[PDB]
């Protein structure tokens, strides 16, 4: 069968795509450490987020080495721009790159159809978090974003703060 | 008498009236749940008073069988629109609600003349809303909104997260 | 044009949830209604009275995720009319219980219903939920 | 034009509202007045200034219970000079004193007019709330 | 001696004057009570300068009365109008008015020389209260005050709410 | 060995620099107490740091009598003005005098060389002082600082409030 | 021109504050000079080390309590230059004590000179604060 | 051009920060590649499985004591790609257990020639950063 060949070739393509994502939004987080950007919140958030991510792709690695496979690691691929321009960017990619990152999630689900249902637990949260980024970029805009640099400064503190 | 089929008449408008307030409230809460207008706040206001207009024609219905009438359910009419446009807009549709909510309300009262005079702790109560909602819509005319997708955002926060 | 969220989300599933919505939006209606039968002193069970008004609210909270689902993926709550419930009096002994259980089934069944149209079209996420939404909808008696 | 809150709110209540502003408020001038007499050498009646300002900051808060309902039927508030009152008698054994029962009465009375002019204009919500307002306008002196 | 009916006749004048301040104060409030500028937080402070100006009003008879003077109550007029326009027009007359109440307070004292020296803890008060005005007055300007009703609303919040 | 006389004379250099930061955050805190300025929370900083850079000049003449050396005191000159312009203006000035203020602070480590490292833990401060204020002119610039002198406002109690 | 805030405040008095604020701050650091030469192993004496530390501290907040009433009362701080104390080596530190001993004085003295320029100028608010300010600063030394 | 926090920082110093930023992140992968080398039911080691997920974000976090130094003193950070866990040709138990011998060693020294840099272009924040980095790195490997 190629079954269990092809599952444990998408955990690994998760892990390294898992993988990716904790750099962009490390890469995202400290955009906004810098000086000329200086939104201290925009910088936890992400840095969370990053964290998450990772925490998320470790739990892939443990579902591997408990199906029996095999942990074929490929290089995390450095973020497609390490300068996100604005707040509102920044949300706007983190968006288009959780939805590729969980497009490949869901190829994972209809290919095993386990009993276990291991990752179905980390699908829900991916969903949590694209509503959620979805939200964030809808705000920015109204608030005349993005360019309105003050509207970014309220977000960062009515937002990013509670 | 006609009057004791009078009341139980006006009863059963205003159970029905009650009742449809509360769908156009639950219409507008998640409305502002989309992640087109994300307005978490706007979206528990409503949710609550939805609640609390369903809670006020709970008590119409108790109150129909408590003096011995019948209850007459008509069908609760679909909201005039699903999309509200604007916190602003929303909000002055629910003083034209409340306000012709308690327009019957009113017919209903003078109709009565009653010794236990229920509905008067809801009629202290339908007039405290209508003064918070014109308050509200105030505080938005002057905020440049609604052209000013900022405004609704901080009014979000600032007035409805207290 | 499109929400900026969808994902994995066929157009047969946001109407058939629409559907839904306005469903368990009459089953609250129904079960509202029904809470004051009993009510009524030619009955006058408060027993039965409590139950169907906490139905209600639950299928009030049911519609609510529902909804919150809905514009949780990205697709758009367009509500219809909740029809007065087609029964009128219902009432006595062992009575329109009947009319009543039946929404169980049909409330049920157009749950189990969508979980064969996400299947069809491969969305796990709207699987589970719906799997978490019929489960919890179970217990029929007493529940 | 109209306030956006309006309703079947009659332009008389609005006017005997904001009559009933100024005579509260003179009210509370003139108690005041009474209480610090009570407090001069000449008599020194602490017993009476006590009551006699107490009652200086209920009538006030009287005024303003009706200002708040005002701006809340979404009328508008004119207020007038509070004219001095004339008093200075304002000592003795048996005299002087119930000589405000006068406003007591007046007050009281201006305020069942208030009650009979909501009901010919069919306000029950003015009603019950110069209603609630007089009866806590309770009787007069305690121990 | 004329100054035993000098004094005791500025704290007449004084008495009807810190008076008024507490009438004032007290039609601001319910300016911004009302639906058409519902401000509510704003109507918290001025009541309370109304109350603190009644108070204060308050002592001045005790010392009369203490003083052997007589109390000679005059008409409280009534504000110069009562309608403020915006909250920059409500603080802007308080500062003035205050400032004319306390013009007279000067000349109660200077022409007092008492050796218990009471009003001297009010005279201290009402400066606190002249600072903190023309503070109120400041951040409302450069707000952008008053059109931007904008402005007019975040002061409310963050300026009034604490 | 000039050393001894080069560290002595550089000590007192840095005594009559850090106490010459005292003085501009001073003259800086009370520019925001006037009633035209208004930024209770805007002088709270300067005045907090202000007692942040005299604390660090008594810890610089306790070292110079602990290594023997003797304290040479200047004149603590008046600051460059005494009218800031703007809490964005303010910012830039402290800024570019905590720089100045660091530029010699370093050419007294490099001619230190101790075994003691005495102002080591000092030197990781100052640079903390430095991110921070940059922190704050880019949000103010960013806070689309200045002109709309509410940036201001909303800055002085969203950044300098908590 | 004006500030929108400033009642009965002659220029004479403005002027003589921020003379009277220089002079507190000179006096700080002067009292800053003088507990670091007990510091010194030359010295050795902490208590008076310490005293003058103190004494450093509380005349700096002296002249925060003076610049927080010039902008209170309107007028602006123009701020000098903290000159070096005459002082240096204060061999004896008997030499140091009479140094004080003639600030203590000409800080007092500046002080009762605001007082009757107040008096003079008729502004009964500078001098209560001046008074309370002096009898504060009073006080011999314990300790 | 120029960030407005920059101070006696030499471009080099920049540069050789952000090489130990992909250093650092680079061992953050190899460690989390090793730590769940143990995890497999072919080793079984959770004991060495626990310490290398836990020197993994160890690094990791120190990837961010970097880039948030680099940030402090106004530099700016260029990530690079996480080179794979290069691993020769190794997954049996008893393997490359040493890999982090050098791994270390390649780490540590990248450091310590960071610190004479520092010491070169006269840079002692960074110098002093470093000192301390290093020394918490020391002591560990083990037991």
């Amino acid at each position: 069968q190629n079954y269990h060949q092809d599952s444990e070739a998408a955990i690994n393509r998760q892990i390294n795509l898992e993988l990716y994502a904790s750099y962009v939004y490390l890469s995202m987080s400290y955009y906004f450490d810098r000086d000329d950007v200086a939104l201290k919140n925009f910088a936890k958030y992400f840095l969370h987020q990053s964290h998450e991510e990772r925490e998320h792709a470790e739990k892939l690695m443990k579902l591997q080495n408990q199906r029996g496979g095999r942990i074929f690691l490929q290089d995390i691929k450095k973020p497609d721009a390490d300068d996100w321009e604005s707040g509102l960017n920044a949300m706007e990619a983190a968006l288009h790159l959780e939805k590729n990152v969980n497009q490949s999630l869901l190829e994972l689900h209809k290919l095993a159809t386990d009993k276990n249902d291991p990752h179905l637990a980390d699908f829900i949260e991916t969903h949590y978090l694209i509503k959620e980024l979805g939200d964030h970029v809808t705000n920015l805009r109204k608030m005349g974003a993005p360019e309105s640099g003050l509207a970014e400064y309220l977000f960062d503190k009515h937002t990013l703060g509670d």
